[PDB]
DNA sequence: GACCACGGCCACA
DNA sequence: ACTGTGGCCGTGGTC
């Protein structure tokens, strides 16, 4: 199996690393044979003597093009003679690219940023994470002496935890009398035990929450201020920083280093990201925190260290129990995208595409395009029209079905191979015209989109399938990983198409794939309403919600599929619809927002409060039970009574002042904001203290009783004291939990004044 | 000062 | 920095 590749340089000379791990055991294979290269597309095929002799100057030493080979390859669908340029090492290209380019005779070159050992992976077609073979994981957190004010890693680390399939355990110097803590001498003996430990145990993945940017810094700072070597490598190699954006990400060669932080906000909606909040949001039971005053009063004093103690060996033994849930899906998105772990777990779903379809574009022969440069992305700044939404019959309906589309988007692209190399092709003997845009696709050839986008529905429903016969739940799991998995991707490929930053960018193609399916979804929506009776209540881009006025549930349901096997038929190849849930009532509040409730009293909501992380939990759960007691039973008078209760309770102040924290997100920096909200203007106030604001760090305030401006009035909740504080009553009454109740019950005939 | 467009955020498909 | 569609609120201009 393999884990990462990189190189290293042996006299001068590109060196591959592989690291593998076969039959229990680590091997790190070695292969010296290949070639950095890219290509460059001339105006005469002769002009390439000149351009063999192009040289540039890199470390003191003079960097000349190698070889040169003929390579017929695929541009624009067209066969196209490129020039393959060889060089000796993989930093020769940068420094010798431009030079090259700015030559008369080439016109561009194309595929020269691409990593060495990544385009090892890629042309020698290699996919890591592939196998049956068990890594060996090992999770470990740390806890530090922190003062405000002193610089980074001023102070020491006072104690390291670890967790595994033996337990956890910490390591600390003060003497804490626990049966899971090892005292030693000092922070050298402490963090040198520690490397004695992962060293001993040889693990395959190093498990951190936020490592990327915390555990493993402190351990450089203090290793250096302290001087011990923190051969973490399998190479014996220390922790390597690269620099993923803004912040940066650790490597450990050998092994693969998972900060679970970046895959668990790209993977769960949460309105804080705390381990303790992704503990309790993953597992159900909650996790204890101990703050960084406690910790330092607590040592400085000595007194109630073993409180820390447990929440040191918490830290790993939770962030342990997560890693052991989300790596192996992030195995799957390995093989599929083919690049290492520890580089799909930190990508951008656009850096995920590029790579799949890059490795796509080498298997086919396919000379990748390249990014666009200013004028261009300066072009593609355009919009098109996307899918359609109806405006929904609000109010209450019964007896409701959801029919859907299959794959919608890429369903379009296959049926009507759509791709920038089918796009406008002269002597086309078979095409096929977008509506409204009237753009035309050549069907003569498979486009190169259509044929990845093909075999990997075709392989998503081959998963769907053997997952019936499959019997362990583990496979289930893994099996329906790379179910879902492909469809986030096929819908990535789509959105490609039309990313200002992509190579594979078409804006024909992607405005075309949305026009045919705002054609099939009224047209549908057309058939049902006129050829079978069905008033359609609510429709998105993909689907909608329908039901006969009036009528029984198996009514509705018989027509239903009697539609579904009219429609089928009319649909043109891999265009179908399903029957995907009956719900016994429905709310259709607005646009994106609806709540609906199936036979089985399972009660689905979307857009509204309550799913949105930026509203207080007091408005979320109050529309909840108002949305419940309006679908289980129906019962009006009880969803208007509770809002009562609710608007009482606040007034005198009974509520937790918990559930009216406001959790938002600022995106950016402050002096790049042009509208101060209350949660900017409290993120202001802090960087006047000099606090961490940056991109993606969640603001969560408290109202406080007063008047003026809300960002004048609103404390982070870590600063809310109850005793010295009463929070603005008024506020979350009129504009939180009103404001929620009143759009759904409006269709009751009652108003705000009729619910405080 | 009442009225209103609009950054800005997060959600749906 | 995959796409487009969309609801919603505090906040400042505006006559
Ligand atoms: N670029 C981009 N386009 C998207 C995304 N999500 C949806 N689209 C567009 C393109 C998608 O083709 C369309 C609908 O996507 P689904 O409803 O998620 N497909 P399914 O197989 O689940 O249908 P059914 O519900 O019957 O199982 O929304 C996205 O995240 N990114
Ligand atoms: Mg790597
Ligand atoms: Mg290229
Ligand atoms: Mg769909
Ligand atoms: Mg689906
Ligand atoms: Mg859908
Ligand atoms: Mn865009």
């Amino acid at each position: 199996m393999i884990l990462d590749t990189d190189y290293i340089t042996e006299d001068g000379k590109p060196v591959i690393r592989i690291f593998k791990k076969e039959n229990g055991e680590f091997k790190i294979e070695y292969d010296r044979t290949f070639e950095p290269y890219f290509y460059a597309l001339l105006k005469d095929d002769s002009a390439i003597e000149e351009v063999k002799k192009i040289t540039a100057e890199r470390h003191g030493t003079v960097v000349t093009v190698k070889r040169v080979e003929k390579v017929q390859k695929k541009f624009l669908g067209r066969p196209v003679e490129v020039w393959k340029l060889y060089f000796t090492h993989p930093q020769d290209q940068p420094a010798i690219r431009d030079k090259i380019r700015e030559h008369p005779a080439v016109i561009d070159i194309y595929e020269y940023d691409t990593p060495f050992a990544k385009r090892y992976l890629i042309d020698k077609g290699l996919v890591p994470m592939e196998g049956d073979e068990e890594l060996k994981m090992l999770a470990f957190a740390i806890a530090t002496l922190y003062h405000e004010g002193e610089e980074f890693a001023e102070g020491p680390i006072l104690m390291i935890s670890y967790a595994d399939e033996e337990g956890a355990r910490v390591i600390t110097w003060k003497n804490v009398d626990l049966p899971y803590v090892d005292v030693v001498s000092t922070e050298r003996e402490m963090i040198k035990r520690f490397l004695r430990v992962v060293k001993e145990k040889d693990p395959d993945v190093l498990i951190t929450y936020n490592g990327d940017n915390f555990d493993f810094a402190y351990l450089k700072k203090r290793c250096e201020k302290l001087g011990i070597n923190f051969a973490l490598g399998r190479d014996g190699s220390e922790p390597k920083i690269q620099r993923m954006g803004d912040r940066f990400a650790v490597e450990v060669k050998g092994r693969i280093h998972f900060d679970l932080y970046p895959v668990i906000r790209r993977t769960i909606n949460l309105p804080t990201y705390t381990l303790e909040a992704v503990y309790e949001a993953v597992f159900g039971q909650p996790k204890e925190k101990v703050y960084a005053e406690e910790i330092t009063t607590a040592w400085e004093t000595g007194e109630n260290l073993e409180r820390v103690a447990r929440y040191s060996m918490e830290d790993a033994k939770v962030t342990y129990e997560l890693g052991k849930e989300f790596l192996p899906m992030e195995a799957q998105l390995s093989r599929l995208i083919g690049q290492s772990l520890w580089d799909v777990s930190r990508s951008s779903t656009g850096n995920l595409v590029e790579w799949f379809l890059l490795r796509k574009a080498y298997e086919r022969n396919e000379l990748a395009p390249n990014k666009p440069d200013e004028k261009e992305l300066a072009r593609r700044r355009q919009k098109y029209e996307g899918g359609y939404v109806k405006e929904p019959e609000r109010g209450l309906w019964e007896n409701i079905v959801y029919l859907d589309f299959r794959s919608l988007y890429p369903s379009i692209i296959i049926t009507h191979n759509v791709s920038p190399d089918t796009l406008n092709r002269e002597g086309c003997g078979e095409y096929d015209v977008a509506p409204q845009v009237g753009h035309r696709f050549c069907k003569d050839l498979p486009g190169f989109i259509p044929s990845l986008l093909g075999d990997l529905l075709e392989e998503r429903q081959k998963i769907k399938k053997k997952m019936k016969a499959t019997i362990d739940p583990i496979e289930r799991k893994l099996l329906d990983y790379r179910q879902r998995l492909i469809k986030i991707l096929a819908n990535s490929v789509y959105g490609h198409m039309g990313f200002e930053n992509a190579r594979w960018y078409c804006k024909e193609c992607a405005e075309s794939v949305t026009a045919w399916g705002r054609e099939y979804l009224t047209m549908t929506i057309k058939e049902i309403e006129e050829k079978y009776g069905f008033k359609v209540i609510y429709s998105d881009t993909d689907g909608f919600f329908a039901t006969i006025p009036g009528a029984d549930a198996e009514t509705v349901k018989k027509k239903a599929m009697e539609f579904l096997k009219y429609i089928n038929a009319k649909l043109p190849g891999a265009l179908e619809l399903e029957y995907e849930g009956f719900y016994k009532r429905g709310f259709f509040v607005t646009k994106k927002k609806y709540a609906v409730i199936d036979e089985e009293g399972k009660i689905t909501t979307r857009g509204l409060e309550i799913v949105r992380r930026d509203w207080s939990e007091i408005a979320k759960e109050t529309q909840a039970r108002v949305l419940e007691a309006l679908l289980k039973d129906g019962d009006v008078e009880k969803a208007v009574r509770i809002v009562k209760e609710v608007t009482e309770k606040l007034s005198k102040y009974e509520v937790p002042p918990e559930k009216l924290v406001i959790h938002k997100q600022i995106t950016r920096d402050l002096k790049d904001y042009k509208a101060t909200g209350p949660h900017v203007a409290v993120a202001k106030r802090l960087a006047a203290r000099g606090v961490k604001i940056r991109p993606g760090t969640v603001i969560s305030y408290i109202v406080l009783k007063g008047s003026g401006r809300i960002g004048d009035r609103a404390i982070p909740f870590d600063e809310f004291d109850p005793t010295k504080h009463r929070y603005d009553a008024e506020y979350y009454i009129e504009k939180q939990v009103l404001p929620a109740v009143e759009r759904i019950l409006r269709a009751f005939g009652y108003r705000k004044e009729d619910l405080r």
